[PDB]
């Protein structure tokens, strides 16, 4: 654990949390648990709440990993973001073989309702729809789009709102890091249109998987995301190739500058456990010691 908590420091600046992705396999090995206890205020399950983990066979739900994380977080005073309900990746083949609109709609609604009702009142925010946009800003042609149509997004959010009215409902995506990117403009426009039609979208999540030197762009992109008029925005899956302090401090300052930015989640604790470990992109090194970027964030927040 680092001595100074970035979560406590960001809360002193008026934000809700600084958190991390984790799961049972992390929490039960190494120094992960102690680091999360001391330094972070929020957890996102890295894998245990995805469709493949939770409903591997239709109607045959598996909550073992998800329950472990929720209970651990509650015991340890950490906020939870649920991740993720509707996504084309980590989707079992029984779902993607369905070609009937009514069948898939009911499957999707049942998946949403079952997961959200189990944890009702315990989960601050859910990523309801993940990675719904192509890079040109059109909607990604996933099984949900192809079989249900564009209404799948409204249906997913309406169903989620009914299941747990206390949760903040997010749409989450990546490559929203530059204000001039086609995808960034498109998500803003479509979220404005959906909200004007009554769809309950409370948040835009920006994954923020950055390359070295790209942090500066977030200073301009995040205010543009906030212009869509959702109550919240968040940085949901931050990591930065090379872990330069300059990039990490820029992302934190972007969130500080945008009132509706509630917090930041970094996508893991220690470099070797990252999905792109070879780029050493996280705040703790392979020996579980804080990196200079951690200390730079602390100093920026003080």
């Amino acid at each position: 654990q680092a001595a100074q908590s970035v979560d406590q420091l960001i809360k002193a600046r008026g934000k809700v949390y600084f958190g991390v992705a984790t799961d049972q396999n992390r929490l039960t090995t190494g120094k992960n648990a102690a680091i999360i206890q001391a330094n972070f205020g929020q957890v996102t399950p890295e894998n245990s709440m995805k469709w493949d983990a939770t409903e591997p066979s239709q109607g045959n739900f598996n909550f073992a990993g998800a329950d472990y994380l929720v209970n651990w977080a509650q015991q340890n005073g950490k906020l939870i973001r649920g991740h993720t309900l509707v996504w084309h990746s980590q989707l079992p083949s029984w779902v993607s073989s369905i070609t009937d609109k009514n069948t898939l709609t009911n499957v999707m609604k049942n998946h949403i309702t079952t997961l959200m009702t189990r944890y009702k009142g315990k989960i601050r925010a859910w990523d309801v729809v993940n990675e719904a946009f192509n890079e040109d800003g059109s909607l990604r042609q996933t099984v949900f789009l192809n079989v249900i149509g564009e209404d799948y997004i409204p249906i997913a959010f309406q169903t989620a709102r009914a299941a747990d009215p206390n949760a903040k409902l997010y749409i989450n995506d990546y490559n929203l890091d530059s204000a001039s990117y086609p995808k960034t403009q498109a998500i803003v426009n479509r979220v404005k249109k959906w909200r004007a039609a009554g769809v309950p979208i409370d948040g835009i999540g920006s994954q923020t998987h950055l390359s070295a030197g790209q942090g500066a762009s977030v200073l301009q992109a995040l205010p543009l995301l906030a212009s869509a008029g959702t109550p919240e925005v968040a940085i949901t899956e931050l990591d930065v190739a090379g872990a330069s302090s300059t990039d990490y401090v820029n992302v934190v300052n972007a969130c500080l500058n945008v009132s509706s930015c509630v917090g930041i989640t970094v996508w893991g604790v220690a470099d070797p456990d990252s999905w792109r470990a070879s780029t050493t992109p996280l705040l703790f090194d392979g020996n579980f010691n804080p990196k200079p970027a951690y200390n730079a964030i602390v100093q920026n927040l003080q």
